């Protein structure tokens, strides 16, 4: 609706004015519409919708690939033919023309950087110059939109620039209604199914996916029958279920990579956890609640596994913003130098379209490519997010960044730590109270062997400083092999 | 109607591909079996558009060749690719135009009664290549696209028409037609597993065994097991080849004159010899692996010392742990020790032991010659492929050298070091497991890299040391006799009782002293310098 409201305002006012005023004045009317967006947004819709609603002549509605022509010259031809009526008709009255509506479906197609050159010519020829037809309105459309010839993007030329978007919730579950009223409608349907979780599992899909998934779920009802009680046949959930196989999207989403990370879980086997997790709260509320504070960074660091990018990622998922997102190693993994400088700069600028948004950085020396014995390291990508990290939003915008590190001596060594507001120790437990609350957490062993275990390992290790993710896997492989005490003390004495 | 009531597959030469064929007839005359009226009432248009594709020899022909004859179907009208164009000036257009008017005058004569109509094109890359290729020049192998674009989208709502298009490369094919309404489903035929592998070879031996041409000697099973990569083309090529064996047993070509013994044409019989003649004779074309791991460990154990078994214990355990639990999805293991102590065969052996599914290695044997971006990509897909069965094992070999290191700069390549260091840590997509094994030879320099954090558990091998172990592998080399095994190790053991060699260098010097005097006089001079 603002797209709407934007289109109406700004281009179309000039023409609701009485005529001779647009005469004597000179003002000069925009020519040039270019609406873009994704496939299946409805871009032709739209393009037909907006003949229609303005009471314009009926559209001319030419397909891109089309254009092209089997003989040599007539596709010039065909372009200057096209505006013959509109030319005709501005010569017999003038102002008082009608308002003529041209679409051309894939401009891009035929309109690259010789016959897409020589309509090119033909059109630009037509359009300024010699011409001063402010009746005609040209709507271009296409879903790549650096495909478009340079020629024609400048100023005077398609000024105006619209984007388009894909079916939202409401809408999805709207057109599924549409497509389901015929099979519902007959009693074929059973009461089971819901309408509303198929919009909850189907998030990037557009119509004829829609379509396809509609046909796919009514043939494995199709297939129960065929190796006359065809009264029986109906459409259940299970159908819809196993045929969401076969149809793919097109998108991708990171939201599921911040939910990944915490499989492992909680255990709250300290209070300092609970602390570091208040903490966190505290300055999620800050940030949420004061109009000044519209950037915060924050430093969590600590030993290596001591598990550093679980409690960041608990601490984002519980924030509840709008804007979540993580970058981290993985990603970035196979790329060259300068992709990945635009990859870290496209995640940062893409997080400035929310008013609330959350960042976090995984890994800060593994990005920066450091190995010790050279030392070797990238410096491009260091710089880049020096440079980032110090950027303040745009007005009224609010981020909160969170980067995880285990080498503070390194980074104290890059004079890099002035960019950080404040800093978070988290030490790897060390009492084996902490391990007998993991251990009860892991059921592991029956209540003697956990009261064994602790009798025996406080006579050969009383110091027990350890991660608590070599704890797990610890307990993990000892499972196996000797359940009882006689694998696992050994094991932590080894690792000790 | 649309398939014969007089029908079961069984009888039918495609065999191997079953989950397939069941695909094929649920999504495409599924919906043509009930009366038309259930249709409509149900708001569902039919299917018209088919592919098919897989590398090459993979069947696909034959499915396109049986079809017709096998559901009752319309004699399917059969063009190969290169043949709708032509010379003359419109020719090709009128050409595609020209196969679609009966079933259209049908689908006008008979409303939805008409009955079905298939065309399949063989070779649908050929001329329906993409449509922006440019050139400059006559633009007839353009306007096909748009010809056969127009008459299958905008039908003028002619609805009983499946079209069938195979090719062997999908990447070439124009995108405008990859979209639904036109050819919407896409059914991928790949190599067959091992069970419709044995399939095959009784459809091909059926005519073999029922003349009682082949001896009772021969078992399938056994064939079955050893054809590990085979196509059915490469089965086919393999039957004859093994035939042509035994044919030429009576028959006796170039040499000599032509000698038909007559009786022996009655009593010609294929065996298992010739059959593996064949195999040597035919090879595939996938290969991967399952071959290097072999050779790697071609001089085989000795089982000199118990540290070889309680080394083979763990592995057994670890690959047990693997197998097992759902929450360790992912485990690395190092193998540490002195220069020739013989790693590799370990790793390799315990691999061949475990018996999973999916098994490589990787080695700088593989990687020479490539320029750095090319080892890079080659790292990348050798993962991204291990990512893909549900059971995985992975060699990493000689590390230090994968990374180019000399001590003098010292000079090495980052890149593959920091891409090495964050793929060991990748866990592997949902519901997969994953077990690597990574041997070298120079700790102290890996402990400097600090990269020795991604690794689980480390494993050392000592060498040998004790004259017995020494004695244990004279006797499994016979070197020499009874008495020479004896007199030899006496002589050793007041000439240098400490001992420090390791195991290759031992297999070396005793070839070396047999080769030229097996006497003391070279054996034990060797051994003494060496250590
Ligand atoms: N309070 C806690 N703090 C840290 N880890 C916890 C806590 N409670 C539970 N865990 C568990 O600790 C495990 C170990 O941490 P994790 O697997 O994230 O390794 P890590 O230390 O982040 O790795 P890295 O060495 O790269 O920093 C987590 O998988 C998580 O399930
Ligand atoms: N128990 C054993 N342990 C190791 N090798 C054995 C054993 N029994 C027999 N062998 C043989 O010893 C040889 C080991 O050589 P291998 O190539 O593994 O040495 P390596 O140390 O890996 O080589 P490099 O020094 O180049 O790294 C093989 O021929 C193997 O068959
Ligand atoms: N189930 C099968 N799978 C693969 N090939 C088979 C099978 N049964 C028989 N064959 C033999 O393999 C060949 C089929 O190859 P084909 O499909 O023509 O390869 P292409 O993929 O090039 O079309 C025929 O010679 C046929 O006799």
């Amino acid at each position: 609706d603002k797209e709407f409201t934007k289109i109406f305002r700004r281009a179309f006012a000039s023409r609701i004015f009485p005529p001779s005023v647009i005469e004597k004045l000179g003002i000069s009317h925009v020519k040039g519409l270019l609406l873009y967006g994704p496939p299946g947004t409805g871009k032709t819709l739209i393009a037909r919708k907006i003949g229609t609603m303005l009471n314009a002549k009926e559209p001319k509605i030419v397909n891109g690939p089309e254009i092209l022509s089997k003989y040599v010259g007539s596709s010039e031809e065909n372009i200057r033919n096209l505006f013959k009526d509109a030319e005709a008709e501005y010569r017999a009255k003038g102002e008082e023309s009608s308002l003529h509506i041209i679409i051309f479906d894939e401009l891009d197609s035929v309109f690259k950087q010789g016959v897409g050159d020589n309509v090119v010519n033909q059109l630009l020829a037509k359009m300024d110059g010699v011409d001063q037809l402010n009746n005609i309105l040209v709507i271009g459309m296409t879903n790549r939109k650096d495909l478009i010839d340079s020629a024609l993007l400048r100023p005077g030329r398609f000024e105006v620039q619209v984007e388009i978007h894909l079916p939202d919730e409401k809408g999805r579950l709207q057109i599924f209604d549409i497509q389901t009223k015929k099979m519902r409608e007959n009693n074929m349907m059973s009461d089971d199914v819901n309408l509303a979780e198929l919009a909850a599992l189907t998030k990037n899909f557009s119509g004829a996916e829609i379509e396809g998934l509609v046909k796919s779920a009514s043939s494995f009802a199709i297939n129960k029958t065929v190796n006359k009680d065809i009264a029986k046949l109906k459409v259940t959930r299970e159908d819809f279920l196993n045929a969401l196989n076969d149809v793919t999207p097109a998108f991708g989403i990171s939201e599921e990579d911040l939910k990944t990370c915490v499989e492992g879980g909680m255990m709250l086997y300290s209070e300092r956890v609970n602390s570091i997790l208040k903490n966190g709260a505290r300055y999620v509320r800050q940030v949420r609640e004061s109009d000044k504070s519209r950037l915060v960074s924050l430093l969590i660091h600590g030993p290596a596994g001591s598990g550093k990018t679980a409690l960041a990622a608990e601490i984002a998922l519980k924030s509840g913003f709008p804007f979540i997102r993580l970058i981290s190693p993985n990603e970035l993994s196979g790329m060259s130098e300068s992709a990945k400088i635009a990859y870290i700069d496209n995640t940062f600028r893409d997080a400035y379209k929310s008013p609330l948004n959350i960042l976090v950085i995984d890994s800060l020396e593994t990005l920066v490519d450091w190995v010790p014995i050279g030392p070797r390291f990238s410096n491009n990508i260091l710089q880049m997010l020096k440079v980032a990290l110090k950027r303040k939003p745009p007005q009224d915008r609010r981020l909160l960044i969170m980067t995880t590190t285990s080498a503070y001596s390194v980074l104290q060594q890059m004079d890099i730590l002035s960019c950080f507001d404040n800093e978070i120790a988290v030490p790897n437990m060390t009492n084996l109270d902490e391990l007998n609350n993991v251990m009860i957490e892991s059921n592991f062993l029956d209540d003697a062997g956990r009261v064994k275990v602790i009798n025996e390992l406080s006579r050969s290790c009383p110091n027990f400083n350890v991660g608590i993710k070599k704890t797990l896997t610890n307990i993990e492989t000892a499972r196996h092999d000797e359940d009882p005490v006689n694998e696992l003390v050994e094991l932590m004495t080894q690792s000790a």
